[PDB]
């Protein structure tokens, strides 16, 4: 069947499996777990309201007690099935600290140079106001990360709802060109998408994030700086249902 993900783990390793089905509830990736004994359904676990930390925690602890004992002495040739309905798009960052750390990692890129001050031979940042002769002038500063964007938590984040890391485009007057050139430099396209990071089973790819892209090679036509670019955490499909069977 299209989209069946199977996992099967040993009795001696259940403590950790349940743990991580718990964290999946607590961080909001798991919407529902149907649990079965050999294999007649015993019950379903789910937060009564999913936008609430208390409920997610209650649901996790509910999952423990439900299977705690049955697995603790899982008979020979027996099993407990977890039909895990999940959607990684709902996964959230639960503690502010973990969000703040991402912000600070971003701020640790602030002084990084994206594009050099222009020369007469080499494209770079030129001022936006041409000299008296109508020729571009070098800029006062290089284009640095901190000129392109500012970093922080989106307002109104909570343990309930999750914390979001946000970048706000800066404003750049300076342009992209060669010093001494008659033609005005071109404007830097700043990040206008990828402005937020909320987890969602991804992580920020810092090789592709806040990256400059110049197009046109010998004859530049556009310059852009990317916002957040992320990569997936696992090989898991983004949403669906995995069966996790526990046997001995």
């Amino acid at each position: 069947t299209t989209g069946t993900q199977g996992y099967t783990v040993v009795k001696n390793d259940w403590k950790k499996a349940v743990k991580q089905l718990q964290d999946g509830l607590k961080d909001n990736s798991i919407g529902k777990i149907t649990v079965s004994f050999n294999d007649g359904v015993v019950g379903e676990v789910a937060p009564k309201s999913a936008n609430k930390k208390a409920d997610r925690d209650a649901a996790a602890e509910k999952l423990y007690n439900l299977v705690n004992t049955q697995l603790d002495k899982l008979g020979d040739g027996d099993y407990v099935d977890f039909s895990v309905d999940y959607n990684l798009e709902n996964k959230i960052i639960t503690n502010q600290a973990d969000a703040e750390a991402i912000v600070t990692k971003l701020n640790s890129l602030n002084e990084k140079t994206l594009i050099d001050i222009a020369t007469k031979d080499t494209f770079g940042m030129v001022s936006k106001t041409q000299d008296s002769e109508g020729k571009n002038v070098a800029a006062t500063k290089a284009l640095k990360v901190k000129d392109v964007a500012t970093f922080g938590l989106k307002s109104g984040g909570s343990e309930d709802t999750g914390y979001v890391v946000e970048m706000k485009a800066g404003a750049v007057e300076d342009k992209y060109g060669k010093v001494g050139d008659s033609t005005a430099g071109i404007a830097i396209n700043l990040p206008s998408t990828g402005l937020e990071y909320a987890g969602k089973g991804t992580t920020i790819d810092f090789n592709k994030t806040l990256k400059v892209d110049v197009t046109g090679g010998s004859t530049p036509s556009a310059v852009a700086v990317s916002g957040f670019v992320t990569k997936d955490d696992t090989d898991l499909a983004k949403s669906g249902t995995i069966n996790v069977r526990v046997i001995n």
